[PDB]
């Protein structure tokens, strides 16, 4: 695992998040469940607690955007970059954006939203990319069974390094 340069991290353990919009590819409940379970992966290996809010200012904004979307990191259409997130901090800090032009799924087909969201949240919490090819924080996407998914040991090591002892 690798911690993001500067070691940015949340100084509060209860964080809020808000799903700002949706993707036509899945139902709203499917998007909400993928996000909830993605946060839960990290939650069960750290002292962090995530609370969803329906409107208002949340610590972590989550949204689906296309191409230019106000942050100087434009998406690129189908495939290629799937999503991105900002390191812990105020404002844009911690926010996770997903490329609206992707085929988002809750299956083994590209691209499983739950898995991509889980990876992005690692960034939102302060983790950089791992060089362990089996880590959720590895730089390239790959499907893994999701029904009873749990964080690979390397990611546990990483989150414990930040929010542990
Ligand atoms: O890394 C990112 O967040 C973004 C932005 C970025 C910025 C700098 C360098 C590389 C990348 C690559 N991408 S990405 O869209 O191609 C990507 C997204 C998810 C996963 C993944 C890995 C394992 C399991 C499930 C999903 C991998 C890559
Ligand atoms: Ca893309
Ligand atoms: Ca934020
Ligand atoms: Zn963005
Ligand atoms: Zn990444």
């Amino acid at each position: 695992f690798m911690l993001t340069p500067g070691n940015p991290k949340w100084e509060r353990t209860n964080l809020t998040y808000r799903i700002r919009n949706y993707t036509p590819q899945l139902s709203e409940a499917e998007v909400e469940r993928a996000i909830k379970d993605a946060f839960e992966l990290w939650s069960v290996a750290s002292p962090l607690i995530f609370t969803r809010i329906s409107q208002g200012e949340a610590d972590i904004n989550i949204a689906f955007y296309q191409r230019d979307h106000g942050d100087n990191s434009p998406f690129d259409g189908p495939n290629g970059i799937l999503a991105h997130a900002f390191q812990p901090g105020q404002g844009i800090g911690g926010d996770a954006h997903f490329d609206a032009e992707e085929t988002w799924t809750n299956t083994s087909a590209n691209y499983n939203l739950f898995l991509v969201a889980a990876h992005e949240f690692g960034h939102s919490l302060g983790l950089a990319h791992s060089s362990d090819p089996g880590a959720l924080m590895y730089p390239n996407y790959a499907f893994r069974e999701t029904s009873n998914y749990s964080l690979p040991q390397d990611d546990i090591d990483g989150i414990q390094a930040i929010y542990g002892d």
